[PDB]
């Protein structure tokens, strides 16, 4: 059960960025974002995930203010966690 503030499917930014809470049901391969092979990309290893926001598998994403993403999700703004 997703948190009340989870990013959902008719969120306009989620649609534009092709977010899915489950990276295995994402188009990460098509996008081929740089930094890691696409099959290795998900929110946990993304620069925009906020480790101090949320709880458990439901964490912040800087791009979705006031909401939570799933650590096992993906979107097209995936960028390697570099610092
Ligand atoms: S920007 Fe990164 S952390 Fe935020 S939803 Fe997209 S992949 Fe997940």
């Amino acid at each position: 059960a997703a948190p009340a503030n989870a990013v959902t499917a008719d969120d306009p930014t989620a649609i534009a960025l092709k977010y899915n809470q489950d990276a295995t049901k994402s188009e990460r391969v098509a996008a081929a974002r740089p930094g890691l092979p696409p099959e290795e990309q998900h929110c946990a290893n993304c620069q925009f995930m906020q480790a101090n926001v949320g709880e458990g598998d439901w964490k912040g994403c800087q791009l979705f203010p006031g909401k939570l993403i799933n650590v096992n999700g993906w979107c097209a703004s995936w960028t390697l966690k570099a610092g």
